[PDB]
Formats: structure tokens, C-alpha cells, sequence
């Protein structure tokens, strides 16, 4: 029994973390094989930050203007290239501890584990979802840069998010590991904004009945809407719509617990007409929406990985 | 900018989780140096579990009687041994990604990792603290028995928590790693319950700091009040009472911010009288009482570890 924000062993991408520095700026650098990826603003300085043109900066620069340390090792840096947003280190030396791995892109609504690092130290994991808008509420100070999220599906780790920078905001924004942003931002220091952000209904859904199955049913009632009827309540709220993709993906919640989804999305009505009332869900106040189905079935069944 | 619910990186306490089997119960094992640590009751049956007595139990067993597994190789017990609730199995191989450790054990309100595990095998990690009446409110299922947690200070791993069994509430309770139970359990399935629990003042208050530091001040005031006028509110609302030593450690929270501890008591006092009335603290709706002075200092001033 029990609900926690739970995030993946971190012991596989520990392995990976290097440090990158280039000039006067330091930050943290993804060991995979005898590649090193790092976000490519690594090579910009105060004069370049607010219009950086990366093709001259990097034509201006060589291997032995950046230093790789992998603790106290340091790696020679023998080739470097440029994609998309992200600088690829080629180094003599292919990283022993490589996991098998591969570089996802992934959808709002989706979690993953973030190794947050510093001076190609780890510090901390923890868990997040990528918001609708294409951010992530973060747990970030300088020097962060280079960190990575990642999923762990049986033996292999999913990279799926590198961390880039912070909007004015306080949330976070980053690529991909090809070098791809999530949302229409830029690695250049301007004015940006995220767009405005909704909650993950699907997610919310998940996180009921997690709480069914863990005894907290007071919510509960014995109503039944349509998804369109639904729907109609979810949008006056900022709520994603809810799709059939979505309620199949919750069938197995609905069979373990034996409470249909169209019944839950009842419950799901009436809290966000009158609220919770100074009571309680898995220790919340507030409905949460960072918690997919997966997330609950491998918590609330027990799913281990090589 | 941020705050998440972080844990420590795992990836040394990830090389020393090993599988234990004895007859057709498995749970989970600490391997250090040769020695493999796990919960007693791990010798029991059914027929045992109400009434055990460890002492003919274990008298009963020889060390072909205790499988250990890392990974696929497997571990020859050469030896047991019983101290207080835990069981010491000295096995031929000394676990070479042992790293530098240290026993302690943890006072209420302090905070830790779990790497839950399952068959030997981490499956995921969370932050949680010790309860005034000495249980967690952890995320365990069938299975996890051994599971431990742990702290990260430099370099060294220290161990604090080991996982026995959940209460009928639903929380869970364990030893540290001396086989010394934290509260008054026994390894009995009998009905034991844990007292009424206390919210930890002092965490609440560091909890309020980190806000400040992230922008959250709609709850601050002008007002000032004593310790003891303080005390008098919080034993009203069911939390711990504060003491001297409590504000000498919000110190430095106090520094960076501006804002003396008994102004933020001030503030909490009409927290707890008044509501926070619909509005958030760090996306919560309710006061937050699991992070420690410590976690707030590392995660808002960046440390990390070797
Ligand atoms: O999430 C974080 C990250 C963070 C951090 O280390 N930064 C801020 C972003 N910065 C940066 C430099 C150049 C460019 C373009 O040339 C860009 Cl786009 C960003 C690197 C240093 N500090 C925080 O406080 N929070
Ligand atoms: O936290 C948990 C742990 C858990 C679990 O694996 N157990 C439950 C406790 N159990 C046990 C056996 C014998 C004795 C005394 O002989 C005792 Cl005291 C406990 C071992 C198996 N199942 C859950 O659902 N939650």
C-alpha cells in the first residue's frame, strides 16, 4: 500500500555524467560510447548569449578548447560536430559503464526521472511530467544545464529530455537528445514565454483510481456521464479533452478496481463543480495530474527492471 | 528556481541489493563487503508468522538452507547469525561495488531514501520522513521486505532504514540496520497499531523558507510572536512543539531570506487559524511537513556528492 512520487533507479545514467567545460563556462555533459552530448550554448559567452550565431562560434573553436572530465579522468576530445541544439563530443575513449540505451522523443502528458547534476556531479533525481505547453516544473539552479531525463523500460534506459535553460517564469525548458526543443522555444537568452498550460485529465483519472485502490473512495458516486457530456465540464476548467485512446488506457485500472471509466469521469465532474471541501485524496488537497497509468499500475502492481 | 520532492542518487545502494531465499519465502538483502543483511522473518512460515520464536527457528537452519542471489551469480552462504531483527549471512564473496558506509540511526522528523526492491532488483525511488510516531509513509507492495533506506553525505552512504512489514493503516514500519525496531513493533503479525501522529513544526517552517526563495510570499506579515505564544497555537492544531535548538537550524534559511524565524511562526500561526483559504504554497494546498531545513539548503544552494 502507499502512493509516492516515485522515480526510476538513477544507477545506469550516474554512470554517464561528465563534465563539459569550454572557456569560462561549465556545465554537464551525457557520456554514451565514445560520444559526449551537452547543450551547445557551452560555447557561448556574455557578448554571444542575446544573438549567438552557433555556426561561427564552433567554426572558431577546436577539440582542445573543450575540456571533458569523467571525475578525474579526462577525456581527450578528438572530434566535434553540431546537431541541432546539441554539441556531440567525439572522445578516444568509449564509456565502460554504457548502458544499453535510446534517445525517444516523448508527449505532453508523459513522466519521466530527472538526474539533476552539477559539475558532472548527480544530486538528485526526481519525477516530472512534460505539461501541455511543452515545459516542465523543475527543480533546476545554475549550473544545471546538461542534465537529462530518462525512462527505464526493462533493461534499457529511455533518454528522452536534456535541460537547456529556465523561463522568466520559473519553469524549465530543454531538447530532446537529438537536439530538438519540446515547444517553440530557442537557446538564446531573449524575452520568451510558455503558453498557457492545462491539466492532464487522463492523468488525474489515473491518480483516482490509485486512490480507490489504496481505500480512499469519497468521491465516489454512482452516476455515469458520456465523454462528450464530460468533455463539456473538463474544457470550462482547462481540462484536456478526454479521447477513447484514453479510456482504453485506463482499462486495466478499471478492471482492477472494478469502477468503469465513464463512472470515475462522473466523480472527476462533481469535484471540479464543488471542489474537495478541506478533505483529502493520497494525502493531496488538490487533484494531481503528474502520475500516468502506467506510473500507477507499476506502483499499485510492482514491476522491477534489469 | 523549483522545488520537487528529490531523493538521493541510488546508483551505490543499486550494486548492493541481492536476492535471499529461505524455503519458499524471498525477500530482499543488503550485500556489505561479505556479510548480507535482510529481515528475520525471512526463516518463517506460516505456522510461525503469529507466535515466532527466532531462536528454534533459526536453530533449525543450516546455511544450505539460505539461497543468495546477485543478479544470475550466486552467493555461498558460509555462515549466519542473528542480531536483534535482522539476519547477518556471511557469505565466500566480498561485494565488490561495496562503498563507503556507515550505520546511523535517524530521529523522527528527519528525512531519507527508499530504493524499493523487488526480488533483489531496484524498481523505483522516493523521499520520505520518519514520523513522529516512528513510521513512513512509504509505497510498498508484496515483496519488498529488505528494501532499505538511506542518506548520501560526501562520499559516504549512510544506511538508516530497513523495511519489515506494513501496519493495518497502511504504513510501514522497519529497524535500522542494527535489527533495532524504530517505534514499539515487533516482527509479529499481531495487531499493532502506531499512536496518533504529530506534524513536524520545524519542517513546515523550512518549507515556508523554500516559498519565499521561490517567489510564494501572499502568506507573509509583519507580526511577530514568541516562542511560547507560538507553542501554545501549535499544540492546539496537533504540531510539534518548537524549540530553541529548531530556530539556531533555520538559521540560514533565516540569512538568506531577511525574514527572522519568529516572523515566519507569526505567519504559520495564522495559517493554521485562518486556512490558506483556496490558494497554494509550491503547488500545495496543504503545509507541507517532509522537508528538512537540510533538504531545503541543498535543493535551493545546489550541493552535490562523490
Ligand atoms: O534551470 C536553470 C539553469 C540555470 C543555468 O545554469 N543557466 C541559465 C541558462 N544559461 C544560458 C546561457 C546561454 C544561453 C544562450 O547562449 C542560454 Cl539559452 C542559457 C546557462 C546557465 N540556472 C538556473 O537558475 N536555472
Ligand atoms: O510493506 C509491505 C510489505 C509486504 C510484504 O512483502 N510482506 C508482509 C509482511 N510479511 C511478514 C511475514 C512474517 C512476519 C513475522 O513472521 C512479519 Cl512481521 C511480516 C512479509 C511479506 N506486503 C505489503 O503489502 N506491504
Amino acid at each position: 500500500s502507499g502512493f509516492r512520487k516515485m522515480a526510476f533507479p538513477s544507477g545506469k545514467v550516474e554512470g554517464c555524467m561528465v563534465q563539459v567545460t569550454c572557456g569560462t563556462t561549465t556545465l554537464n555533459g551525457l557520456w554514451l560510447d565514445d560520444v559526449v552530448y551537452c547543450p551547445r550554448h557551452v560555447i557561448c559567452t556574455s557578448e554571444d548569449m542575446l544573438n549567438p550565431n552557433y555556426e561561427d562560434l564552433l567554426i572558431r573553436k577546436s577539440n582542445h578548447n573543450f575540456l571533458v572530465q569523467a571525475g578525474n579522468v579526462q577525456l581527450r576530445v578528438i572530434g566535434h560536430s553540431m546537431q541541432n541544439c546539441v554539441l556531440k563530443l567525439k572522445v578516444d575513449t568509449a564509456n565502460p559503464k554504457t548502458p544499453k540505451y535510446k534517445f525517444v522523443r516523448i508527449q505532453p502528458g508523459q513522466t519521466f526521472s530527472v538526474l539533476a547534476c552539477y559539475n558532472g556531479s548527480p544530486s538528485g533525481v526526481y519525477q516530472c511530467a512534460m505539461r501541455p505547453n511543452f515545459t516542465i516544473k523543475g527543480s533546476f539552479l545554475n549550473g544545471s544545464c546538461g542534465s537529462v531525463g530518462f525512462n527505464i523500460d526493462y533493461d534499457c534506459v529511455s533518454f528522452c529530455y536534456m535541460h537547456h535553460m529556465e523561463l522568466p517564469t520559473g519553469v524549465h525548458a530543454g531538447t530532446d537528445l537529438e537536439g530538438n526543443f519540446y515547444g517553440p522555444f530557442v537557446d538564446r537568452q531573449t524575452a520568451q514565454a510558455a503558453g498557457t498550460d492545462t491539466t492532464i485529465t487522463v492523468n488525474v483519472l489515473a491518480w483516482l483510481y490509485a486512490a480507490v485502490i489504496n481505500g480512499d473512495r469519497w468521491f465516489l458516486n454512482r452516476f455515469t456521464t458520456t465523454l462528450n457530456d464530460f468533455n463539456l465540464v473538463a474544457m470550462k476548467y482547462n481540462y484536456e479533452p478526454l479521447t477513447q485512446d484514453h479510456v482504453d488506457i485506463l482499462g486495466p485500472l478499471s478492471a482492477q478496481t472494478g469502477i468503469a471509466v465513464l463512472d470515475m469521469c462522473a466523480s472527476l465532474k462533481e469535484l471540479l463543480q464543488n471542489g474537495m471541501n478541506g478533505r483529502t485524496i493520497l494525502g493531496s488537497a488538490l487533484l494531481e495530474d503528474e502520475f500516468t497509468p502506467f506510473d500507477v499500475v507499476r506502483q499499485c502492481s510492482g514491476v522491477t527492471f534489469q
